[PDB]
């Protein structure tokens, strides 16, 4: 699976990324569904935006969890609940004392146009 | 809503992206669809690109605009077409004076397997 | 077409991306289905990231074929198929030495929400 970040860079140090990551992949991996071979977490930091009206000091953090295609809607909804818990607990000193917005998106990659080749499965298996 | 930029870095500066989110944030408020609070603008600066044929100065913008399921689509079609006014206008100098693709496309987040929590509507609201 | 590539920079000169766009864009181009002054190649490098466990040194790189809509799912799949063979080539040296993941995905653009404005095709034409 594919956890992808967009995290704007005012609070870059604060969100502690690498803890959230070192947190996020062996959630999945436990949850029996994901390979912990195949988890890949990044972020892609913003030094230019623009939320609302620009007027204070904004600061966004917007994931993408792309999956492959099969499971049910029921699975992805509870993987989904479970791991946006998780986010949240990450972000609440940051939510509880500056202006931050939170989102969370799930996503399936094409059921067959999908390619791959991963020697690092074999380290685990 | 989601308003997603990718730029070469060769127009960085004449692209003026802080000008044109100056212009797209109050747009698409007004609209009367987009609480101003969820409305988050950014770009991704790109170094290494290759447009046709690298043969020339290309440079390109990609744009993406993610929005919640469910608006009509004759509602966003017609958003699109008038945020894509102000984008073209917001261009034409660069359009005028170099080679440049402009690219824009509208996506609806999933449905269910959406999550957020945002602070900033407390502001507004 | 666009393709975008995320690259962990732990193998930002090995991986030589201008090299694989210098193969890409031709053989896109070559089909006769994708315009050549129409194909945007680029990269988004990242500096934090958690493949797996952590554990070791781990690379990736993601790659999507963004496409306008309406092609069939057999020119999209023998398309994909071509392309793979020559995203693995390309990375063949690095696989065999080191931890290294490649995951390709296609996807389609709105079938109507797409909007575009490229002085380019004047070169060519």
């Amino acid at each position: 699976p594919h956890f992808i970040v967009e995290c704007s860079d005012n609070i870059r140090e604060e969100a502690d990324l690498p803890g959230l990551f070192a947190k996020v992949n062996p959630t999945l991996a436990a949850t029996g569904i994901f390979p912990l071979a195949g988890i890949r977490s990044r972020v892609h930091w913003v030094d230019t935006w623009q939320m609302a009206d620009g007027q204070h000091d904004y600061a966004f953090v917007h994931m993408t969890l792309k999956i492959g295609a099969g499971r049910s809607l029921e699975s992805r909804q509870q993987a989904g609940e479970m791991l946006f818990e998780l986010i949240k607990t990450h972000f609440a000193a940051l939510m509880e004392s500056r202006l931050l917005a939170l989102s969370f998106e799930i996503e399936e990659l094409h059921p067959t146009l999908n390619f791959k080749q991963n020697n690092v499965h074999a380290l685990f298996k």
